[PDB]
């Protein structure tokens, strides 16, 4: 394919709106900084998920510990640690890659990576704790729908069944974001 | 919360935006169809999947038919049906839905409602046939990043190993969107 033409339609806080003319059809792209959530499962098979309020649905949903790569330099690796501590007040020993996820493929280009964080320690000084099992069957009853949720899930409760392996920190991201991140519009 | 005004950025083919003030914080929405997928099962435990061009990333993506919900007064479960004959040239005797998946709750508010769909013909007159497990192997091997699709073939491997179950057609799509729809901005 050809990108004759991009223009900017409109930028905002954590995306913004370009329109291509490609090889010819109109193309707008939702330009995404990118995010990372974590899976962390405890030594007995546990993960702890969140319940927050999702503005673009009217209500809370089930999630996992997730953050932005609205951090200019700042690996995905520790976003996703500093996350999981802010939101759940963990930290793990052990980080691999569980899943990556392309979320809305036919509008945006925001790629989300999911890891997979044992050896946990509670640290610091609304969230709920289910067995991978139970979150499993709440996704296939749609008590979870949130995309990067239940992508963990499924991905978790296929490595806790001996189906899949988890990955190495290194394994590529094919779709990380880059373009809003490369406006660097602020300041 | 509460939803202290609402404003339209701009509005396209399949999306519109809109920026909100929430109880005060601005909150953009990409307002969108919706859409719907199919994992259409054959008896032997094999699903097709098609190897799509996604501008947003630039590459081709492996995914289910899918298509959105661009069809005033069109019921999900008749588009679905369309798409899969449209897409891979089938006709299921049965349909059940396998799972709903919010694409990007943080900016857009697209739901995706997934079937099983089994009972296969092949009718008319690319896209590959993957038996189940291996379809979750590439999952969980980064093959597959749409967030469709692993939503989609997770959810159908959860029920091919007897761990879940499908539902009926009736059963309620919690998140389906209507704000783009309702604009009917064509004509």
């Amino acid at each position: 394919f050809e990108t004759i033409s991009s223009e900017t339609l409109h930028t905002g806080a954590i995306f913004a709106l370009r329109r291509d003319q490609v090889r010819i059809v109109t193309r707008e792209v939702v330009e995404h900084f990118g995010a990372v959530a974590i899976v962390a499962m405890d030594d007995n098979g546990n993960i702890p998920m969140v319940y927050q309020y999702r503005h673009t649905y009217g209500r809370r949903l089930w999630e996992l510990p997730a953050g932005l790569l609205d951090v200019a330099g700042e690996p995905p690796h520790l976003t996703a640690a500093r996350e999981l501590r802010e939101e759940v007040g963990l930290q793990a020993s052990t980080w691999q890659v569980l899943v990556d996820l392309d979320t809305a493929p036919g509008f945006s280009d925001e790629s989300v990576r999911v890891y997979l964080a044992t050896g946990l320690r509670e640290v610091g000084r609304t969230m709920g704790w289910y067995p991978i099992a139970e979150a499993a069957r709440r996704v296939l009853r749609g008590e979870i729908v949130n995309s990067i949720a239940i992508a963990g899930v499924l991905a978790v409760h296929a490595v806790t069944t001996g189906f899949a392996q988890p990955r190495p920190l290194d394994t590529e991201w094919i779709d990380r974001p880059t373009a809003f991140a490369a406006r660097r519009a602020e300041r």
